[PDB]
């Protein structure tokens, strides 16, 4: 099956707790894949413009670790749920992504979980402005704009409505969809 075959692409990309230990300022993220329409879909978030950090940027639910975590794991679905109200039981946690290292202090760890079907978005707009899906193919045939750094531009075809995905952000999305799609029978 479309799930099962994903899932079994993930785990073989799956680092661990291996750097989870590390004396790092430690953030999570959580890349969120949605099964819609037949096909995989990854949920990303617009930030808040009330945000000190990156206002009305695209990203992908997470933040930072804070003692009650058990794990990484559990950084990153505190985090989902407090900003677009997705629960434990609503997410089935597969792997663990090569971690991200920024400003020589800080390590982000992402995570990529299967959201279930009948999860809806419940957007908190103290910390997000918008909730929306991508699906995983548009990462393989990305329309590029240069600002110089290559910015995704993707126009949801259900609003004509057009978000730019940059940065970690859009490297993480197109790794995922490496993993997942490459090498696929028709
Ligand atoms: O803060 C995060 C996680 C994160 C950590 C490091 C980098 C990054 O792009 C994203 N996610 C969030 C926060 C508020 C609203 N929507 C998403």
């Amino acid at each position: 099956s479309m799930l099962d075959d994903a899932k079994a692409r993930l785990r073989k990309y799956d680092i661990g707790g291996k750097y989870s230990h590390l004396p790092y300022n430690k953030y999570s993220v959580l890349l969120p894949l949605v099964a819609k329409e037949g096909k995989l879909h990854l949920l990303f978030t617009v930030r808040s413009e009330k945000l000190r950090r990156a206002p009305g940027e695209v990203c992908f639910p997470g933040g930072k670790r804070d003692p009650t975590d058990m794990d990484d794991a559990a950084t990153a679905l505190r985090e989902a749920q407090e900003e677009v109200g997705l629960r434990p039981h609503q997410v089935e946690v597969v792997c663990c992504l090569v971690p991200c290292l920024i400003d020589t202090d800080t390590l982000i760890t992402p995570f990529v979980g299967l959201i279930d079907h009948n999860f809806q978005a419940q957007p908190n707009p103290a910390e997000v402005k918008d909730v929306f899906l991508v699906p995983l193919a548009y990462f393989l045939h990305p329309q590029v704009h240069d600002q110089i750094n290559h910015i995704f531009e993707y126009t949801n075809p259900e609003d004509g409505v057009t978000y730019q995905i940059k940065g970690m952000t859009a490297n993480l999305a197109v790794l995922v969809a490496f993993i997942i799609l490459e090498k696929k029978p028709t």
